[PDB]
Formats: C-alpha cells, sequence, structure tokens
C-alpha cells in the first residue's frame, strides 16, 4: 500500500463532461491533468472505480492519480473504494479542490479539517476521516449562498483565470516535495505563493 506521509495517490475534483471542463468546480481536474501532462503518467479510463486513472513515477516514487467520473457530489463513490482496493492511507492522499473561501491565486496546502462546505470533500471525509492532504485552489466566492453553485459552475474570467493558472503551475513544481514525504516544506513553499 501506500508508505508513510509520501504522498502516493493525488486525486483531482470535478465533474465530467465537456460542458463542466473549464468550469472552476474543476480546478482540481485541472491540475491533476496538467500534473499528469508533467510527469508523463497516462490517465485512463478506470469503470471498476467510477473514475480515471493512471500510475506512474513521480521523481523516483510510485504515485498514483485518480479523477473521479461520478460528479462532484458522489465523489467518495471514486475515491474511498480506491483508496482502499490500492490499500492507500488518508495519510498518503492529496486532494486537489476549488476552494470558495480564498482568492484566485492563492493556492494552500492543508492537512485535515472539514469539508468547508464543499459536496465533494463531504462525500470522502465520512468514509476515510480527515487527515488526508488538500491542495486548496482559490477560486473566490460568489458572495451570497444562493450563488454559490453559480459561481462554481461558471467560466472564471480571463484575470481570473490567468490567476489560478499560475497557482496551479507553482503548486505542481512543488509535488516533488510531498511525494518525497516533505508535506512541512512543500505546505511554506506552497502556501507562500503570490500572483505578482
Ligand atoms: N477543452 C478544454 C478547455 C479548457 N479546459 C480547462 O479549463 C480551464 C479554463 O479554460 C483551463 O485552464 C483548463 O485546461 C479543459 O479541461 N478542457
Amino acid at each position: 500500500g501506500s508508505h508513510m506521509s509520501n504522498i502516493s495517490l493525488i486525486v483531482g475534483l470535478g465533474n465530467p463532461g465537456s460542458e463542466y471542463a473549464q468550469t472552476r468546480h474543476n480546478a482540481g481536474f485541472w491540475f491533476v491533468e496538467q500534473l499528469a501532462d508533467k510527469y508523463g503518467i497516462t490517465l485512463k479510463n478506470d469503470p471498476k472505480f467510477h473514475g480515471i486513472s493512471g500510475r506512474g513515477n513521480i521523481e523516483g516514487h510510485d504515485v498514483r492519480l485518480l479523477l473521479p467520473m461520478t460528479y462532484m457530489n458522489r465523489s467518495g463513490q471514486s475515491v474511498v473504494p480506491f483508496s482502499k482496493f490500492y490499500q492507500i492511507a488518508p495519510e498518503a492522499i492529496l486532494i486537489a479542490h476549488d476552494e470558495l473561501d480564498m482568492n484566485p491565486g492563492v493556492i494552500r496546502l492543508k492537512t485535515g479539517g472539514g469539508h468547508g462546505g464543499h459536496n465533494g470533500l463531504r462525500d470522502i471525509v465520512p468514509h476515510i476521516g480527515p487527515n488526508f492532504h488538500r491542495l486548496r485552489i482559490g477560486i473566490g466566492h460568489p458572495g451570497s449562498k444562493e450563488r454559490v453553485s453559480g459561481h462554481v459552475l461558471g467560466k472564471a474570467p480571463s484575470n481570473e483565470q490567468s490567476l489560478m493558472d499560475g497557482a496551479i503551475d507553482h503548486a505542481l513544481s512543488k509535488v516533488k516535495l510531498l511525494v518525497q514525504g516533505q508535506v512541512p516544506q512543500a505546505m511554506n513553499q506552497i502556501n507562500a505563493y503570490k500572483p505578482a
């Protein structure tokens, strides 16, 4: 299975389909797809676990990537059985997701805590507990709670998209630390990112 807090499973949350691919709620997909491309990890169809998944080497470590294809609020129906089958403990899991409570261009590595109202995380924490790592990709908040669906299911304006893209790019460069178990250093160096 997994080994200590070397990250060996990286999950990106999002919704399937071209209609959702550019929406803010797919920030985790963006990160994992870009990471897969950087390291040459093939993301292939994985019907058994209701997702797309891959396995390959990141910096000398065997890592698995997962994009649930369940729709966001059923993400645990992919992540939980996958992690159980491969014997990956929460402490070895990184979940990338959009974060309403942070600005575009802000990114943070967090360990633990609740779902913060994120309905993908809400589907995962009850099963595996909170002690997985999160890459919180700021997307901003619409202001009101009745607007949250329109915000997360919206396509950001170009300035906000550029700010998210730069943050995601920065985080990609820090995955080496994570797969090596250097979570403190990764946290410091990811959380210090500024866009300008
Ligand atoms: N055909 C496409 C076009 C874009 N994207 C993703 O949407 C973000 C915003 O355009 C991009 O940053 C990101 O690539 C996608 O996944 N597939």
